[PDB]
């Protein structure tokens, strides 16, 4: 079990993923300035396309409270009727 | 296991969020007067957009009868629908 | 476990709704003469929107015969095209 | 446990209700011949709106294994879109 | 059981439904001759629609390795949309 | 026992889920590394369902397995779903 293993479902809610990463990133032998980084380079990199397309949207400087308020959405009967009613008009 | 960290998944019922809520809450070291603010700001801020929208449409003053009885349709056939439908008309 | 706290999630069975309404009454404690008013009140009002607008069509005096057979619909193809079509021909 | 109380629940497969009427039929206190009269009225009728059209239009004298291939499509990916597709052209 | 009861659940893939009828066909007491006449007739019509479809076009000839490779699309977001378009057309 | 022959991606599976069987499969089969590796190239990328298929067969040779998994983590999404349903009547 490595920290670089860590990825996403396609159907897997946020918080179900940032609870994995924080729970193997406890265990990897490391610094703690690394693992500080491994946070700020690996979370936002090995999430679903759903999930990123939100958080790029954000931006720098956005908090996990801030992320995961933002992607609580994914996969609600909202989110899967707005992206569905815009690949109809997309083409 | 935190008051702060109790979310409201995407596709979890509101039933079952406001159970994990007050489960979490009848253990945390807080007072009993920091425990009712918590519920009045933390219950509806940690919904998910699919709640919330529909809790911010009734205002203050809602009881959680109000709220739970508002809510037990989404995710349902009727909820599901109704929103697609106003998807095809706000972008035909 | 409540009998006011019992309340059917949105995409569960009547028939499974049903089943904990009675399994919670049956432990409260209380006179006979009680339990049956909540079955009137109670069942039919702590019900999903789409139950509960079928329920509303039987009227009263509908058994607790009349109704399973009248939801056991509810989240099948049959209904959710209906439900769909509806919809969509409104807006 | 009551074989008046079998239904089928709203997305159960077919084959699923079948073993558990049988699973309960066995158990039922009653002589074989009333057995054979519950088969025949119990079964279909406890049957959800979808598996029950489709056996209403083969008739009598459709056996088991007849009508178990003729729904056996309910729920699968192909039958949502057929019933889907005939509500939308009916408004 | 016996493994004239053995079929394809409307939402079972095509991969988890061969396994239980070997599986089953392995426990059948019957002669290694029979059970080979029970696979080449009832595999194919135990399956369900969407997979039969499929196998009619196909033909005689085809082993497990063509006819398993040619279901396991059933059930996916191509194979779904794929069929719901050709109704829909095919239709309204 | 299992042969690495006969691990294939369900209809509904996460590429993620799948590969990890594959190789925890991998691991066990007795043949020697050098046909190992020859197998991860040709079964891998053959296994897949037709939603992942069509989407490795883009990707090309010279992909690693941080560049496959990246570009299938998204399907059975709901980009994804729209996506696939919104060329399917465009098709037709």
């Amino acid at each position: 079990t490595s920290i670089l293993d860590i990825r996403q479902g396609p159907k897997e809610p946020f918080r179900d993923y940032v609870d994995r990463f924080y729970k193997t990133l406890r265990a990897e032998q490391a610094s703690q300035e690394v693992k500080n980084w491994m946070t700020e380079t690996l979370l936002v990199q090995n999430a679903n396309p759903d999930c990123k397309t939100i958080l790029k949207a954000l931006g720098p400087g956005a908090t996990l409270e801030e992320m995961m308020t933002a992607c609580q959405g994914v996969g609600g009967p909202g989110h899967k009727a707005r992206v569905l009613a815009e690949a109809m008009s997309q083409v």
